[PDB]
C-alpha cells in the first residue's frame, strides 16, 4: 500500500511510521508527506528520509472542502492507496472522508470514547483518571469517533504536566500506530459494509 501521512507538527508519529515501514516485511511504504503548516520539524523530518513533502497552507482557501479538495489532489498525484493522520490538526469535510472511508487512519491521545478533541492531555488532568492511552481509529466525519483498531493504556503519575503525560503517551503512539497501518495495509482489518470493524 501507498501511504501519505498528513502532519501539522514536530512529527514524532511521522517517524515511527517511517522507520517501520522500512523493516523487511512491510506492507506499507510512504510516498508523501503533507503538512498544512510551514516550518514545522516533520517536514524535514520527512526530507531527511528522502520523503517528498508538500506545504498546503490551509489559510489560503476559503473553505474546507476546497483546501481538501488540494490535498486530494497530490494524494491522486501519488497514487495513495492509504492516509495516515499523524499530529494533524484540521478536521476534515464530509466529502474528503466519505472518498477516504475505511482508508484514513487516526491517532488520537486518549482511551476514546474518553477525551475527544484535541487538548485530551488537559482533559485527562483535570478529570484526574490514573489510566489513560491512545487510540488508532478509522477516519469518521463525526470528530474521534469512527472505527477503534488499536488502543493501548498508558499511567498517568501524581504530578503528571501535560508535557509529561504528552511524552509518555508518545511512547504508547508509536507503537500502535505502525502496528494498526501495517493491519490496514495487509490482509488484516478492514472497515466492513455494516460499518465495523472487521478482522479478515
Amino acid at each position: 500500500a501507498r501511504v501519505a501521512v498528513l502532519i501539522s507538527g514536530t512529527g514524532s508519529n511521522l517517524q515511527a511510521l517511517i522507520d517501520s515501514t522500512r523493516e523487511p516485511n512491510s506492507s506499507a511504504q510512504i510516498d508523501i508527506v503533507i503538512s498544512n503548516k510551514a516550518a514545522v520539524a516533520g517536514l524535514d523530518k520527512a526530507e531527511r528520509a528522502g520523503i517528498p513533502t508538500r506545504v498546503i497552507n490551509h489559510k489560503l482557501y476559503k473553505n474546507r472542502v476546497e483546501f481538501d479538495s488540494a490535498i486530494d489532489l497530490v494524494l491522486e498525484e501519488f497514487s495513495i492507496d492509504i492516509v495516515c493522520l499523524a499530529g494533524f490538526m484540521r478536521i476534515l469535510s464530509g466529502p474528503f472522508v466519505q472518498k477516504w472511508n475505511g482508508k484514513m487512519l487516526n491517532i488520537h491521545p486518549s482511551l476514546l470514547p474518553s477525551f475527544k478533541g484535541s487538548n485530551a492531555h488537559e482533559q485527562a488532568l483535570e478529570t484526574g483518571v490514573t489510566v489513560t492511552g491512545c487510540t488508532v481509529h478509522f477516519v469518521a466525519e463525526d470528530v474521534d469517533a469512527g472505527q477503534i483498531i488499536l488502543q493501548e493504556a498508558v499511567p498517568v503519575k501524581r504530578g503528571d504536566t501535560v508535557a509529561t503525560l504528552s511524552e509518555r503517551v508518545k511512547l504508547a503512539e508509536h507503537k500502535i500506530f505502525p502496528a494498526a497501518l501495517q493491519l490496514v495495509a495487509s490482509g488484516t482489518v478492514q472497515l466492513g459494509e455494516n460499518g465495523k470493524i472487521c478482522w479478515v
